[PDB]
């Protein structure tokens, strides 16, 4: 019963890819979507090969498309109080096309 | 106001069709295919289900761009709205995409931005 | 295992048909119309334009609660997973709902909850 | 090329109805979509007929699918660093029926 969104936007900086003690890759990376105005900033995790992907293929400001799940986390109230902790677990992303072209590899 | 929307990954089941209108005006269409996936009690670790074709068509620059960039088997994520469709008796459902893009779920790429 | 799923905005166009299977699962099939909307340029405010019916049917008591509580005009919200639906020679598009409610947009309602 | 969202759990609490200086009606309450674990908080607010609406028909427990746009706003450099703010501006909701009935009135 979780909850999916799908953002469309550019990544702020490049995808940070990143081995966990237990061999696993990480990429973080945020994506701005923005009215064309004040936009809308997700931080986004994925995992695994599809991370390493994105490190190779994605870079500051391209545009993406990305769905996944929800995490929120609350906190803070033994020092400043009401505080909000937001991201996305994506399952895909991609390279958009609206305003691009992309030489598409296997694996 | 809210046209209805929806997102949707899966692999091309053919190369994109590119076609035009009469005064110039570029429409690509496709297919895609979303086999979903579940468990398998007693015995059975996890196994697809039913199949899911949702007929695709994308307009202008991002159809062409779609054109250079995809063809059969291209996994996608494809985010759009749906429009009915009729003609010669009845209606077909539809995608009329707003973006698309190759995963990069079992693949890379190398994006090249237009301006 | 991602369904493709979509959330969907309209009315009914007729009252919930509720049936059972057989052995007597309940399934209530009931379809939605959602008209968008839009500008209208050189004289004209906002207008509706398509008009989209998306066929939904739905499950067990969800589907027996629907059916007490909507009506053909019922504005609802809803939200489910696209399944293709074939029979006697071609295939329709169907939304299978995961939740449905009445939109308090124009409306007000007393939840009476089940156990 | 706004982000939309749909969530589905229960209220928190009673729907905070107010009116603005303006005249105009809010109804504010955040639902947690629950696993079933760790849930997903959401503060909503709704606006004009349809807070007055929520207001008299939905209540604490209640649960809900709700429709709308993500908006953030980031901030803390100054005295705490790094702080997000998330919500969603309703543009429908209804009190599901998966576990409940519900007589629906008109206007």
């Amino acid at each position: 019963g979780d909850t999916t969104i799908t953002v469309v936007g550019n990544l702020t900086a490049d995808p940070e890819l990143r081995f966990t003690p237990s061999g696993a890759a990480v990429a973080n990376f945020t994506v701005a979507s923005t009215p064309r105005g004040e936009a809308l900033f997700l931080r986004c995790n994925i995992w695994r090969e599809a991370a390493e992907n994105v490190a190779e293929s994605l870079t500051r400001g391209s545009r993406v498309i990305v769905t996944g799940r929800l995490k929120q986390r609350s906190f803070e109230t033994r020092e400043g109080e009401k505080r909000t902790v937001v991201e996305v677990e994506v399952d895909e992303i991609g390279p958009s096309l609206r305003y691009a072209t992309a030489k598409v590899n296997k694996a």
